[PDB]
């Protein structure tokens, strides 16, 4: 009360591992929203850089963190990702266990969400969704349509539940992918950072 509470939850994209300065994306939300009002600005981030949906749950299950949930003015989180790229450099490629590991994610989220939303009834949760990284090497075809196939399923459960905006990723590193990822590659970088955090601050309009 006389504060907006920023609680950001999920993998590495949130933490803004890969960003040279220490903004991530929150830190370009943080700064939209401090243009639209002088009342201050607390960011709880929660985020882990391994964290797969399964952590997530499993975290969301805490009391301290869902005391902190329960306060949220506004609720932002990246997961999916580490359930997708889980390791072996995308050695997984079995259709067999990627629609095993698609069908876990979307369980998952589905529990997430429910979760959220018994804890916090009203505070808008943005789902920040997936880009390919690997859109410029030689499978990119491939990788592409398994990143909108996640994507879609992520949007699809978002839509089962009030006030949960899937966040589109995908275009913005849809052109010269290298110039907004971080030296491994996978994470982005201040650039990458920017675009998403631009993007995620468009949507939050306070009044």
């Amino acid at each position: 009360d006389g504060e907006i509470d920023i609680v950001a939850l999920g993998d590495a994209l949130t933490r803004g591992t890969g960003d040279e300065s220490g903004k991530g994306y929150i830190g370009y939300m943080v700064d939209e929203l401090r243009q639209q009002t002088d009342e201050p600005i607390r960011v709880t981030n929660l985020a882990i850089r391994g964290l797969r949906s399964d952590g997530l749950l499993r975290q969301l299950g805490q009391s301290e963190i869902q005391r902190q949930i329960a306060m949220a003015d506004l609720i932002v989180m990246t997961i999916g990702g580490n359930d997708l790229f889980q390791g072996g450099e995308a050695l997984e490629w079995n259709v067999k266990e990627l629609d095993e590991a698609k069908r876990q994610y979307i369980a998952n989220l589905d529990r997430i969400f429910a979760l959220l939303r018994r804890l916090n009834s009203e505070a808008v949760i943005f789902a920040i969704g997936l880009y390919n990284p690997f859109s410029d090497l030689d499978d990119a075809k491939r990788t592409s349509a398994i990143v909108r196939d996640w994507n879609f399923a992520s949007a699809e459960v978002a839509a089962h539940y009030p006030n949960i905006v899937a966040v589109p990723t995908f275009d913005l590193f849809a052109l010269h992918v290298n110039d907004y990822l971080y030296s491994d590659h996978f994470a982005p970088n201040k650039e990458g950072y920017k675009r998403i955090g631009e993007r995620v601050a468009s949507l939050i309009t306070l009044t």
